[PDB]
């Protein structure tokens, strides 16, 4: 929902990472699963933040069931896991469903 872009393939993943690098905009990614309780608790905030920061931060969703190869390359072991990507590469991460920590992560990387 919101301004979150759902990733459906490795090809789409690569293309979004490439666009964030060209646009010089940070990317925040939610690695998630619909069987995971904490994922369901935090997804509304991820969506709201995607609206609030639309234009400053790009928001992607990777369902680990839908794109296991992208989940594997990201080294995920618990969910939700949030990654920040800048200039094509992982810059930061945050594991778990803390609302304050997710807000702080987006603000940190949106201030540039």
């Amino acid at each position: 929902g919101g301004s979150v872009i759902v990733i459906d393939s490795k090809a789409a993943w690569d293309a979004q990472l490439a666009k964030g690098k060209e646009e010089h905009k940070p990317i925040v990614v939610d690695f998630t699963a619909t069987w995971c309780g904490p994922c369901k608790m935090i997804a509304p905030l991820f969506e709201t933040l995607s609206n609030d920061y639309a234009g400053k931060v790009i928001f992607l969703k990777v369902d680990v069931d839908a794109v296991a190869a992208v989940a594997e390359a990201a080294g995920i072991t618990a969910m939700p896991t949030f990654h920040v990507y800048k200039d094509g590469v992982k810059a930061d991460d945050l594991v778990g469903a803390s609302q304050d920590k997710l807000k702080a992560l987006v603000a940190k990387h949106a201030a540039a």
